[PDB]
């Protein structure tokens, strides 16, 4: 099912967005009941493939 991430130290939705060539908005709706700022390193993500 499509492509997933796992946080890792440092990282922030913006960030994550850049590398994976897309927008907040874009990373926020993939993991809609994500809030960005409470992330965890070893959480699991969906991402763009």
């Amino acid at each position: 099912m499509g492509c997933t991430y796992t946080i890792q130290p440092g990282d922030t939705f913006w960030a994550i967005a850049q590398r994976r060539g897309t927008t907040v908005d874009v990373i926020q709706s993939l993991n809609p009941g994500v809030n960005p700022a409470r992330l965890q390193v070893g959480q699991v993500i969906n991402v763009p493939c």
